[PDB]
């Protein structure tokens, strides 16, 4: 693909799987950032909120050469994340708190949307994710944000139980269609841990089988916590999909 | 799809892990170590441990093999299966090429008297391969199928992981896995590997994938 984000006058290139690390004192985040690089993550995605978040923004910012990017809801964070270095805006709300959508117009920076939806139930787990993703990136386009600028996360574990969890997976490239890029995210979560029964240190390998399937399937971006094991692995899928 | 074999039934709707065990004690607790990991098969002088483990264990033996004679004793001792670079059997060994071997030894076995129905196809990972060899066989693996009969893919820690991650051997188990993924997901039935725990937890990520 020719598939890629833009910010800040930096191009991330997405035409093969880029992996993103997850980042959650100030120093040891900064040597697990480091970490993570070395270990070939291209992305850090930093969860909470301004006073948690915003400083180790601004840390990696000032010594880092890598696309940040930052998990919030709150168009104050949003602004403030931009102001300090942030790349790229995960939101698990998709925009839909007050101030939200204009706030994150206004920074100009690539917006990652999330599916999410008591147990969960769909009629059709593929077509509700679609009509979501088509409502929602309609909404991020009336409010001034391009198309280029999105990307899509059918967020796993989000109002999915088990069954549907691997269905989304199973299905995963029919989210090519709107022609953007899928951000996935399936590290040590309950769909792997309930069906090895393992505590999520445990996970590493089945987690790595999920980055690997979804990588087969085209997906750009892979969120995981073991770097190192998930660039191994997607080193295979590269050269597999490369003969 | 199944196999059978003195009495025992082989399942291959699912990935099923192979365990390797190429100090009789030793054998006994590696090979309970694998049983317990979730291996369904061991493949395996030789004769003693497939004795013993008859006794011990009612999983299916395999055994690497060349001669008639440890074939017949090992088939005496209580084995299931025979690999070799009554019991079923599995061939070993660029696409069309992979085809015309098969297809050729499928024939003397068909004429010599062994079902059709009791063959497996090893497509030889590293074994007269280089690194494009093995990947294109990899990206390929899904055309096989067409012959069948099961697939037995055994790429735990070859060079094919070595080469493209530059690591020693002990270092190559995430690779491995990633390899036993990809072919498990084309619907690889058999996999052969050194880390049979590692490999059980993903062949169960796959299964969930593929029966969604």
């Amino acid at each position: 693909s020719h598939m890629h984000l833009t910010a800040r006058g930096l191009t991330l290139d997405l035409s093969r799987p880029q992996v993103m690390g997850i980042l959650n004192n100030l120093d040891q985040a900064l040597q697990h950032a480091q970490r993570m690089l070395s270990a070939g993550a291209t992305l850090i995605d930093i969860g909470g909120e301004l006073d948690r978040v915003v400083p180790v923004v601004e840390a990696l910012a000032q010594r880092f050469d890598v696309w940040l990017s930052v998990d919030t809801s709150k168009a104050a964070v949003i602004t403030e994340s931009a102001h300090a270095g942030a790349h790229l805006i995960n939101d698990i709300r998709s925009l839909q708190e007050p101030g939200a959508l204009e706030a994150a117009a206004k920074t100009g920076l690539p917006v990652c949307l999330m599916h999410m939806q008591h147990s969960p139930y769909y009629d059709d787990l593929m077509t509700d994710i679609n009509r979501f993703f088509q409502h929602h990136i309609e909404r991020c386009v009336a409010a001034g944000i391009a198309k280029n600028k999105l990307l899509l996360d059918p967020g796993f574990g989000f109002g999915k139980n088990l069954a549907h969890n691997y269905q989304l997976l199973a299905h995963l490239s029919e989210l090519h269609h709107f022609e953007l890029p899928l951000l996935v995210g399936m590290s040590r979560k309950s769909m792997v841990g309930q069906l090895l029964n393992v505590p999520p240190q445990q996970r590493v390998i089945g987690s790595v089988a999920c980055a690997v399937i979804a990588a087969m399937q085209g997906a750009q971006i892979i969120r995981v916590h073991d770097v190192k094991e998930t660039v191994e692995a997607m080193c295979i899928v590269e050269a597999t999909r490369s003969a």
